[PDB]
């Protein structure tokens, strides 16, 4: 079947950000029919796939349950009701939930109507590399199906991945248990190889089988009847394909692949890339293979068998890929360094803490993360990537002496400190307080995260290259900003002189010892580092489980 079928009307809308004006040129890319062929090898990784999932037992989520996983900002249901009804558990908004779970229930075969729409996402201008990104697209269902996926597949897609993957499952690992997972595979090996893998529009190559073979996974479950039931016509009238709707309520046409906005599309593209991976690692006899699974974003380290070997087992490993329907974008190439994968846009480097000792951490080209936060600062946004990026990138120099010192110059200007901002973890948004930043770090990172120095040339110079690419002033300028900025947070006490002895550390002359935070510990992170939820539409407000009254 063909991946999208367009009536003609236009997808309407709602360093460069990328607008529905661009939609024509993504549609053209993600618009063909695929051609899929099963084999052994993959019918085996799927039967041991099942057996993993067999040992899952989840529990169906109630209206209230579901309806406080709502974003506050969620976008609205057609049926006369909004994402703060959903929160507050109005009468209007659970009735019309409870009417589309009984529809589900009493329905198995009726497509679910989705709206398609532009993601509008901040890229920086490089004319070198050829010319600007088209849109990608959004396809989601309305409000009330939202809140029913979630009281189905909340707790599925939450556990299942981990049980069946295993460790090779990326989102249950913080940045750091990232890199400590990569260090130890590429150091098991005798003679380590590792490759990316990219598929060209991963969603579009998720043929209907792919997503039938998703739910017999699901369906290995312990699940309450009415779940089963939910599960089954969800993958159905929805998960499989349906028809496209736009802003202004007139039809695009239909889907025959992954919808990106549904809550399945992080935990089916998972498990999906895995299966395919795994079974086409087989096929290109590819030795001793471990493997990190994020969605469509794929790493293998293995056991090298040569250099010539490798590029043959490689091509041999796309050929397989390409049967079950994953063609590469751009085609994997072997490396021999763990530095020189590039996997989430990230790579592996190394530092040292205060006492000299050697530590691995998660960095990536800080282009994007800039440009984004320069936008940011210039006009009000939902979320902030900002934010996210201190959170996820805490021990590189481009997080610490650029968006640190900035943001924290804006917040103090402002007096906007204990003010609670959204970011995006791992797709979930998060309500997070800039206060609570010290602790946020210390429970990811640990407390060298405040101390690390000796950062690689490599490093230095892309972060300084980029500062100077995007007029950004250079690295000396910062640190300048960073003890004015440092100075008044001390100044005001608590949580705030917390952010300024910690955070930046980095900027004094002499650098103080630093004793690890005794309120970190409070903090409830059971559910950061567990799933991946892109699309799914999953909110979170940070909370302090059991507050000393000194601290
Ligand atoms: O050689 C020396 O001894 C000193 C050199 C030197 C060079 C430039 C300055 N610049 C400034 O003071 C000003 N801008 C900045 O002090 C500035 C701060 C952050 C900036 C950012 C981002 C950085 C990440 C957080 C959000 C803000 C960008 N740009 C920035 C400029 C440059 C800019 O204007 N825009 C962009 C566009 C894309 C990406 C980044 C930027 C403020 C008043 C005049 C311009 C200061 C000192």
């Amino acid at each position: 079947s063909m991946s999208y079928t367009w009536t003609g009307a236009l997808i309407t809308p709602c360093v460069y950000a990328t607008t529905s004006r661009s939609a024509s040129l993504r549609q053209k890319k993600v618009t063909f029919d695929r051609l899929q062929v099963l084999d052994d090898h993959y019918r085996d990784v799927l039967k041991e796939m099942k057996a993993k999932a067999s040992t899952v037992k989840a529990k169906l989520l109630s209206v209230e349950e579901a309806c406080k996983l709502t974003p506050p900002h969620s976008a609205r249901s057609k049926f006369g009701y909004g994402a703060k009804d959903v929160r507050n558990l109005s009468s209007k908004a659970v009735n019309h939930i409870r009417s589309v779970w009984k529809d589900l229930l009493e329905d198995t075969e009726t497509p679910i109507d989705t709206t398609i729409m532009a993601k509008n996402e901040v890229f920086c201008v490089q004319p070198e590399k050829g010319g600007r990104k088209p849109a990608r697209l959004i396809v989601f269902p309305d409000l009330g199906v939202r809140v029913c996926e979630k009281m189905a597949l909340y707790d599925v897609v939450s556990t299942l991945p981990q049980a069946v993957m295993g460790s090779s499952y990326g989102f249950q690992y913080s940045p750091g248990q990232r890199v400590e997972f990569l260090v130890n595979a590429w150091k098991a090996k005798k003679c380590p190889m590792g490759f990316a893998y990219d598929t060209r529009c991963f969603d579009s190559t998720v043929t209907e089988n792919d997503i039938r073979v998703e739910e017999s996974i699901y369906q290995c479950c312990d699940l309450a009847p009415e779940a089963r039931q939910a599960i089954r016509s969800l993958t159905e009238r929805l998960y499989i394909g349906g028809p496209l709707t736009n802003s202004k309520g007139q039809n695009c046409g239909y889907r025959r692949c992954r919808a990106s906005g549904v809550l399945t599309t992080s935990c089916g593209n998972t498990l999906t890339c895995y299966l395919k991976a795994a079974a086409a690692c087989r096929a290109a006899k590819l030795q001793d293979c471990t493997m990190l699974v994020c969605g469509d974003d794929l790493v293998v380290i293995c056991e090298s068998a040569g250099t010539q070997e490798d590029e043959a087992s490689l091509r041999a490993f796309t050929e397989a890929m390409t049967r079950y329907s994953a063609p590469p974008g751009d085609p994997p190439k072997p490396e021999y360094d763990l530095e020189l994968i590039t996997s989430c846009s990230s790579n592996v480097s190394v530092a040292h803490d205060a006492s000299g000792k050697r530590v691995y951490y998660l960095t990536r080209d800080p282009t994007t993360p800039l440009a984004r936060a320069a936008w940011e600062t210039a006009r009000h946004t939902p979320v902030n990537s900002w934010l996210g990026n201190i959170i996820m990138y805490a021990p590189t120099l481009w997080a610490r002496m650029i968006l640190m010192t900035h943001f924290f110059s804006i917040l103090l200007a402002q007096e906007q400190l204990e003010k609670a901002l959204d970011c995006q973890i791992y797709g979930a948004c998060y309500s997070i307080e800039p206060l609570d930043l010290p602790q946020i770090i210390q429970r990811l990172h640990g407390l060298s995260a405040f101390s690390l120095h000796s950062y690689s040339p490599g490093e230095i110079n892309r972060v300084a290259s980029c500062l100077r690419k995007l007029g950004v002033p250079p690295l000396r300028v910062w640190r300048h900003r960073a003890r004015s900025v440092r100075a008044r947070l001390l100044s005001q006490g608590g949580r705030a002189a917390t952010c300024g002895k910690y955070l930046f550390n980095w900027a004094v002359r002499t650098k103080l010892k630093l004793t690890p935070i005794p309120a970190a510990s409070q903090l409830d992170l059971s559910s950061w580092f567990v799933a991946g939820y892109s699309g799914g539409d999953i909110y979170h407000s940070l909370s302090r489980a059991r507050p000393r009254w000194f601290m």
